[PDB]
């Protein structure tokens, strides 16, 4: 996350790290059973942490659970990242408690001009590289299709909004891919790409969530 503010141990509940030896992307824990991430994080061998804060250090409030079954969602498009979601079961159940809580998914989209709280442990730099050790966030609001279109020329679809800051400056980056952007208690969104990171006129670019709801719902309750 770049500009953002460290969040603070344990106030994103929600937020996950998938590891495979090393943290390589975020997510969200949606009940205590099943995680919610990018579908261009797919990996094989993922153990999910929760409650974590600071991720190389051990505090105590930490879960660690490796994954059962990964499902990728079945448009997903690697070239274009068109449907950049996937389901992640856990082997056993997360116990739920004030560190570890998951997010609710969405009854409705959100309109564009909604603020919405981005979070990872992902890139700190827009020229350069720095990685956090620590949870860092950041508000941004859900830009209109139009602005976005027209910084990704014939790239924005239907499962696609921006987030962010025309003028740069603040903006999620590499590392922080697969996390949450909620808007209004509810996920809305999951890191998926952009152009650099923090470039003026270059926004992330997010998986909208509020179309997914019916297959994150079926999908968990058939497996
Ligand atoms: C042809 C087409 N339709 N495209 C091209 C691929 C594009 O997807 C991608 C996929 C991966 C990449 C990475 C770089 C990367 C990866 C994750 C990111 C996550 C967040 C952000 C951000 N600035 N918000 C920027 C990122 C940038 C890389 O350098 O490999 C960049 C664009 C979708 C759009
Ligand atoms: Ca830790």
């Amino acid at each position: 996350i770049v500009g953002g503010y460290t969040c603070g141990a344990n106030t994103v509940p929600y937020q996950v790290s998938l590891n495979s030896g090393y943290h390589f992307c975020g997510g969200s824990l949606i009940n205590s059973q099943w995680v919610v991430s990018a579908a261009h994080c797919y990996k094989s061998g993922i153990q999910v942490r929760l409650g974590e804060d600071n991720i190389n250090v051990v505090e105590g409030n930490e879960q660690f659970i490796s994954a059962s079954k990964s499902i990728v969602h079945p448009s997903y498009n690697s070239n274009t990242l068109n449907n950049d979601i996937m389901l992640i079961k856990l082997k056993s159940a997360a116990s739920l408690n004030s560190r570890v809580a998951s997010i609710s998914l969405p009854t409705s989209c959100a309109s564009a001009g909604t603020q919405c709280l981005i979070s990872g442990w992902g890139n700190t730099k827009s020229s350069g590289t720095s990685y956090p050790d620590v949870l860092k966030c950041l508000k941004a609001p859900i830009l209109s299709d139009s602005s976005c279109k027209s910084a990704y020329p014939g790239q924005i679809t239907s499962n696609m909004f921006c987030a962010g800051y025309l003028e740069g400056g603040k903006d999620s980056c590499q590392g922080d891919s697969g996390g949450p952007v909620v808007c209004s208690g509810k996920l809305q969104g999951i890191v998926s790409w952009g152009s650099g990171c923090a470039q003026k006129n270059k926004p992330g670019v997010y998986t909208k969530v509020c179309n997914y709801v019916s297959w994150i719902k079926q999908t968990i309750a058939s497996n």
